[PDB]
């Protein structure tokens, strides 16, 4: 679709071509982050700090459960009730309906309250009544079992209490850091698996492993941050927040590719100029449009986004990319650093009056006219060239 | 202020309304972060590493004290002398004046040098001579008391020295990570309580607790990053930096609200279009202006900023919001992901030709004319509507 | 270059003058991040988890070695080969050539495979065959020696296995977090020393120390993120990734300075206005150009950038800074927070119709006409002044 010859004459060079992927059809698994740990090994010396920690956990989980109930009541009443909400965007109403649909798994999790409380190690997998599986997180119990139980004989009782109080304070701080935006807005906020794992020593590989997935396998999903987490249920007395973590599938957009453009400085009457274009241009069947690659993720061979994220292009840029190059944006190179050459289709295009161009077959400098912008380098005249510092071999123009 | 009817006809929907808050009248408390810890218990095996760490701390703290002794004497000379400072912005001169005003607390801290040095646990509160209270941070001493002292019988002397050297290097690295911008510009740089706590295992709840504030009650200040810290005094021989932490009060701006606008796709002759506006618009008594919500923090009911940040609005955009909708910024949709419906004051506004609309109330579809942009759904015709995937009940227009 | 008098009359104040530095002529040193640790003290109880971790490391390192071998074969087949690569930018070709040039050090590292495997502490320095020195990282072995060996008698065999499995999973997660963008693109991706140290408990001072540089002396390079790392060799069976770290020298750009400008509100007919200009303006011998200070680093006396980054300047802004102030961009103030005064050349410039201005010598209000924008305060009339809340002494304009 792009007019590559005119763009090369203006100094715009075809780059890599990527596939394009969108989140779709997510699969979900359950996870319970227990805020009040099981401390049966050190229960005697932690009496004062544990009650304070329980009160602090209750004071931060009560508004969360109140906000969850204020959302469930709206749906349970009727179908979201457009009167009870008053105002919201489409995403909020969709999230509320999804939360009501997930209330069944919330009740299934709440059925396992005693088994959740009786977990006595860092990560445990429990068989749910619906034949599902959920992961229990007991980060403090890992700290206890690793740092206090092996040395329980040496430490005095007051020292144990102080150390466990510091550990509980640290875990509360980490929860407030990661789950902070979620506890203030439970129905809308989604937390990535890395941010969720930040309360578990940033060990997201262990979280993925216990839920059935090897971290090296899902890297196209994990890298783009598509493994989200959403609050499903909060119990203020048992002290846990349970999450439903998505593992979305990626669908190939039909007949859509993402094209990379590499800019090259070109000379006009001795002066260096760079043409200003988006570095990524999305090509559909009959349309050409921008793509905000910052909010997406660029992999080795594909571009992954959670939504379509396609944006229209100005008529000037459309004309620039379709062959009317007089309308392209361009700026003077007062800097000393710009790419003076690039390699595409086995041919190196270089700006030979602003950088040196030499042949190795005969050590003579090739001349490019002041009446042309970028010179084509290929096997028709010379076989291996030196541009700037580097010297590379080159294919043929006939290809 | 806003003309909601014309905006709805253009596809702009009234959202949530927030209060507006600004930092004002801060209260201050003192903390002493000690770089050179008390090392009693392992002093014999750490002789080589401790002296090297002391020299490194001296080398990193001497330029800080040199700069502090500058701005202070600049005031002590006279009032900030304009001849000695040569060039400075208003914030720098105000910060220097505040530093001189806090030099009294700096001297009070320096009076407690022996007690600060003799602290032998992670966090200790000392009664100052002015009846003030300050918090001592001894992060390495906590690491020692938790990891070396309980197993002091098993470790050989060389292993203790190597491990404590690694711990000292780790803490010095964390100090350079957090206080790095501060130690090269002490009078201007302000460090948030989370970034300060990053040298204390990211445990800011412990820092707030020892200084008298519960983290769960202080969230409206803590979340927006208004709990800052400023260098007040550095002692190169005792090896500590003393910080003064602000706990500002939030003032309600008189008769000022922040209005959220949510965009909705609207159709003209079959094509999807989205109107571009700021998502947050600030409304004063008789003025309308933008607000940089990126710098601010949006809570569940209010917007919190350290400065008012009331940027002005373009004349075209002002005309667009006040009723002249012909001048609004308008953009074609070339993406599958655009919000097609929104819910406000019990009514739902939807694009029924670019997404499906039906009446679950009477099992009939909902056609809107091609001559209108956005259709109004209310209880005049059907009681329950289905828009897209999701179906919602709806209030009445007469309200 | 800049016309400071007209800018002051428009409300633009001369600021600090900084030097300007660019990366150049880097020195390189080697390190080896060992992915598969030596755990011989706990080998019996960790047999199940260690074999799984070995397979995970192999699965995560095989594509990296394949990608490195592809780039090496594109060069050993000659000087890069334009036909084999097909398409790439200049940076990629330069990086591939540098990788082939560093293949000699890669082979030298691979010569020391048994010595690398047999190391048994966190950091060890090995004498390479080329008289070079390299640093080995064994982060898991540090965790073992600090947390498992001292309490090896108390822990049961199953508990040791579970704990070391959790530790190995944690290290794998940390490696995927830091080296993630590198393992998916080895030839191009460069990693800062802090990000590399994030797999070693964020202890970059220890990494710099073993390789021969004190962190305090190297802060000028370290702060700007110029200490990069590049993948040099991967061994999928021995389980390590070898990195080459650049310690670049900083070159003073000849006769180039970076100028800072304070914006100052000025009044025309009662209304506050702010002139919109870049906060940093670069001045060469005969040119004036913008500088992207966001990508650069501003120190106390100099600006450090990895590239020139001298962007061109608009004609209107050039005319504004060169004396044609009618073309300056100006903005109405509808905000309560604007800097109203600035100090430069010992002379304070203030907008006295929007803030109070007094002398303390006569204690009488300072009056500026509505027909002038900003007023000059100097020793010709009063010796000490008060502007707003703060009162400052001032120098003499007559000098």
């Amino acid at each position: 679709s792009l007019h590559y010859d005119s763009l090369s004459k203006v100094g715009i060079i075809k780059g890599l071509t990527y596939n394009y992927k969108i989140k779709g059809s997510p699969s979900t698994k359950l996870m319970v982050v227990k805020l009040i740990p099981n401390i049966d090994g050190v229960r005697n010396c932690t009496q004062k700090q544990f009650d304070e920690y329980k009160n602090l956990v209750k004071n931060v989980l009560e508004p969360v459960k109140l906000a969850l109930n204020a959302m469930l009541d709206n749906v349970k009443s009727c179908c979201m009730a457009g009167v009870a909400l008053g105002v919201a965007t489409a995403a909020t109403v969709t999230a509320g309906i999804a939360l009501h649909r997930s209330n069944e798994n919330a009740q299934a999790i709440a059925n396992m309250k005693n088994a959740i409380q009786n977990t006595n190690e860092a990560v445990k997998q429990l068989q749910l009544a619906n034949k599902q599986t959920l992961a229990v997180i007991d980060t403090i119990r890992g700290e206890i079992n690793n740092n206090i139980i092996p040395v329980i004989n040496q430490l005095s009782c007051d020292t144990i209490g102080l150390s466990v109080g510091i550990k509980l304070t640290q875990y509360y701080s980490e929860i407030l850091t990661a789950f902070g935006p979620a506890l203030q807005n439970p129905v809308n906020t989604r937390i990535t698996i890395q941010a969720i794992s930040s309360v578990f020593n940033r060990n997201f590989d262990e979280l993925l492993k216990i839920m059935g997935y090897t971290s090296g396998d899902l890297y196209e999903i994990l890298h783009s941050g598509l493994i989200r987490g959403n609050i499903i249920d909060v119990d203020v007395e048992a002290g846990y927040i349970a999450l439903e973590i998505e593992f979305p599938n990626l669908t190939l957009v039909p007949n859509a590719v993402v094209q990379e453009l590499m800019p090259i400085s070109y000379n006009v009457d001795g002066d260096e100029w760079v043409t200003l274009v988006p570095r990524f241009v999305l090509t559909r069947t009959t349309l050409l449009s921008n793509i905000d690659t910052s909010r997406c993720t660029v992999t080795e061979s594909s571009v992954i986004c959670d939504n379509d994220y396609a944006l229209p292009m100005s008529y000037e840029l459309i004309g620039c990319l379709q062959g009317d190059t007089s309308k392209c944006a361009r700026e003077k190179v007062v800097s000393s650093y710009v790419p003076r050459f690039a390699l595409s289709d086995g041919l190196v295009y270089a700006n030979c009056l602003n950088t040196i161009c030499r042949c190795m077959d005969t050590d003579t400098p090739i001349s490019q006219s002041l009446g042309t912008t970028v010179s084509l380098l290929d096997n028709k005249k010379c076989l291996v060239y030196q541009v700037g510092d580097i010297l590379i071999s080159v294919g043929s123009y006939l290809g």
